[PDB]
């Protein structure tokens, strides 16, 4: 329902290529992380917040709407969340 997995595999193939192990290879600072997300993601530390900025781009981050589905972007937001809120990166 969430699915991790899937969301990982979406991360893996679209988004390591800038974030791999939770950082971010342009804007050093706006990072994967918990404290990173709550203070540089215009919405905060939320789903919704995460979609829109994969939805929609921001900057150098490129948009992805129409280029991954509704279930890729819903697990990939799924599993950035769950990386950030248990500290696993
Ligand atoms: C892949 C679909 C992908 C995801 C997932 C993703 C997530 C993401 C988040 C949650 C943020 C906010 C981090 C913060 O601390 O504010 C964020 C920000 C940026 N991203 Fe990203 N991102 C994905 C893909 C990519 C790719 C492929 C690139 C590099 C070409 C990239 C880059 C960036 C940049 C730059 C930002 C900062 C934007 C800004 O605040 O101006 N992302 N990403």
């Amino acid at each position: 329902e969430a699915d991790l997995a899937l969301g990982k595999a979406v991360f893996d193939g679209n988004c390591a290529a800038c974030h791999a192990g939770g950082g971010n290879n342009v804007i050093p600072d706006h990072t994967l992380q918990k404290a990173a997300i709550e203070q540089f993601l215009d919405g905060g530390f939320n789903i919704e917040a995460i979609v829109y900025q994969i939805e929609n781009g921001k900057g150098a981050m490129p948009a992805w709407d129409g280029r991954l589905d509704e279930d890729e972007i819903a697990g990939v937001a799924a599993y950035v969340y769950d990386q950030a809120a248990g500290n696993k990166w």
